[PDB]
């Protein structure tokens, strides 16, 4: 019996408190973070967005716009093909120059998500080269611990941030194995910082590749958006960056960077990359219009507003004694530690006070880390942050 | 050790062997399909007609599309902002899914960034949910499906293409209290042949298994709504799931399935690939769903239809020229040369010559002896064109 079969794996969620009800939303374009919240009782009703991840209001930029209604009018609303197949066009390799330019590379490679970039590069490497050991951060998104295990071969977890374990593992291992360590700039749900330096001095040490995760990073960080790397001065020392255009980037797909052989090699290689219609041209138009806007002055300008209502909404709520994780990033945790519980306050939050701030809970953050995650960008106000605190107020 | 070098073995491998893909850059002109600009890699431009896209009914183009896809731009802006779970659930993702689950006449439908990931992250998933669950699966069936049933661990059966007789054979042969799927495509894309839906079912319902079937080549262009071949032949009630994607002749982006609400509700809450990935740009869900909805009236139709007519019309005029032509009853036009140097040789002279732009297919993408070029007539390539391209394609 496959629907009971089916009942019982959605049981086991609703046991562990974990089934997830998702909130219907339209972002209202030119007022972010407005937005209309189409309610399960056929309503609508007005909401502030708290949570989500185009972290400086790109969504709505009209650079990124206009040059996205423009590809539309110019070749049409899709690619028609693969990558291979009639779906490369000057709007691909325009992006990926883009990139590859970010990240002071030689080249870059477009896929249709970063999640897709790194499970499917992950999983190449270790067909390109033949033995190799993948030390991975235990705390490390699910795209790259699914593009680890993907193809059989060894991998060894270490300890979250943790540099002498990952020194430990490292160094127990046979010397001759092609080896690569793969983490993050920015870890999504606590808002820390992975060690780049200490990662890419043991890296050296031992003669493995780096790869990062900077996702949560790029358009956010250095000087002109192209991470944590950038404004630490280590992009030099990184062998591939892996990033998304879905996020500070406001539009959609993703991304790695490396040497032109690691790119010519992955995108030969990668089924994922090369049995996958190429992203629409207009998608790639907006992405590259929103990496070159982030690269200057004026996207400077968004960084420090960001940073600037991070830190004032940290401060506001360590203000009420919220149990908020300060890290230095510029994502806002409240753990509740209890999923369930994490839910009723969202639910409140949304439904008596118009903040949308989805709950957070197993396996996006291990169990019993169940929180809110607050995104504070610069469309949020100094006015709309006293709003959040004093409905965060009234709710304990 | 010495990466560079593992890589310059890795592409010079590819050098040697003559699979080394040169892509070629091109701009299709919308308004004027298939007419596109060729950036050619000496620098020049060139007008050229693409005749080997996936974009079979000129929807890329269709006016209805394009108008969805400015105004949700203008409503909600470039993307979603989010996960399905954080913040990137709209209401454009949700009609959507509400249209797809209403064209194969399911529950509810399940949408991905692709139908790549979609076929990935479902037959991966339905291991966890179904635990020794046996996938018996088509030896022609796609990347991605190969992917997802090989990514978890568990007894998989690779059955002859089209072969039904291995089929019964392998499943007749495994624990009959085991969880069982079958994986198939009803139309596959190189030969352009059918998958014998009807048969397989048989099979499925006399030993208890789930069919598991990839309509990407058929959505759009097969069954009176365009919801495909299984529509076309009355069997759609004996799909448990539908795979199928938005980005070839719905002329958009992304992919779907489409079973219960039960089958749905179960791989959104296990399956990483849906989990953990921003949702689809509502302005890509508006255009895909305006597709969609355009293509189940009888306006849509008369795309079909002409689709139709086109493929008909290309391979009889090249059929009545003797050249040697797999012709299966489908849209795609497969016209074997035999050779990799001679397939190659006639697409860059194509290309070269007369601007029309076909992929050369060699080995291992199809067997040594089977080498071709696949053509994929569209409404778009009027009898005039069809008529250029017989007359080029006189040696
Ligand atoms: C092209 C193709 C896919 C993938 O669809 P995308 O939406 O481009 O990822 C899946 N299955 C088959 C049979 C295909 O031909
Ligand atoms: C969301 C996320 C991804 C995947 O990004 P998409 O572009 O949405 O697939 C990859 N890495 C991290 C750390 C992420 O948070
Ligand atoms: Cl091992």
């Amino acid at each position: 019996d496959y629907n009971l079969a089916l009942d019982k794996a959605i049981q086991k969620l609703h046991d562990e408190g974990r089934y997830r009800t998702f909130i219907d939303i339209e972002r209202e374009k030119g007022a972010f973070p407005k937005a209309q919240w189409n309610r399960p009782d056929g309503g609508k009703q007005d909401i502030t967005v708290w949570c989500g991840n185009d972290y400086l209001g790109m969504g709505q930029h009209p650079v990124v716009l206009a040059a996205m209604h423009e590809a539309l009018e110019a070749v049409g609303a899709g690619s028609g093909g693969t990558r291979n197949i009639s779906g490369t066009t000057a709007y691909h390799r325009r992006l990926e120059a883009e990139i590859a330019g970010l990240h002071q590379k030689e080249a870059a490679l477009v896929f249709s998500s970063a999640y897709n970039a790194n499970d499917a590069t992950l999983s190449t490497l270790r067909v390109l080269f033949p033995g190799l050991i993948i030390y991975s951060d235990s705390l490390n998104h699910a795209s790259m611990i699914e593009g680890i295990k993907r193809n059989a071969g060894p991998k060894r977890i270490f300890r979250h941030n943790d540099v002498a374990h990952l020194r430990e593992l490292i160094a127990a291992d046979d010397p001759a194995a092609p080896k690569l360590i793969a983490f993050e700039s920015v870890y999504s749900m606590d808002g820390d910082f992975g060690p780049i330096k200490e990662i890419c001095d043991i890296a050296e040490e031992f003669g493995a590749l780096t790869y990062i995760d900077e996702v949560h990073a790029v358009g956010m960080y250095g000087p002109r958006g192209a991470g944590v790397a950038e404004r630490d001065g280590l992009m030099h020392r990184i062998d591939i960056f892996n990033g998304t255009l879905a996020k500070a980037y406001g539009v959609f797909g993703g991304y790695i960077a490396a040497s032109a052989r690691m790119v010519d090699a992955v995108r030969s290689y990668a089924p994922g990359f090369i049995f996958s219609t190429s992203l629409p041209p207009a998608i790639a138009a907006g992405a590259q219009a929103s990496i070159a806007f982030l690269k200057t002055a004026e996207g400077q300008k968004l960084r420090d507003a960001q940073q600037m209502h991070a830190k004032v909404l940290k401060m506001r709520l360590k203000a009420l004694g919220m149990p908020i994780i300060d890290h230095g990033s510029h994502i806002v945790p409240v753990v509740i530690g209890d999923p369930v519980h994490t839910k009723a306050v969202s639910d409140m939050l949304l439904s008596d006070y118009g903040v949308y701030v989805q709950p957070i809970n197993f396996p996006t953050v291990p169990r019993g880390t169940e929180r809110l995650r607050f995104t504070p960008s610069p469309v949020h106000d100094l006015k709309q942050i006293d709003g959040l605190v004093h409905a965060m107020d009234l709710l304990w």
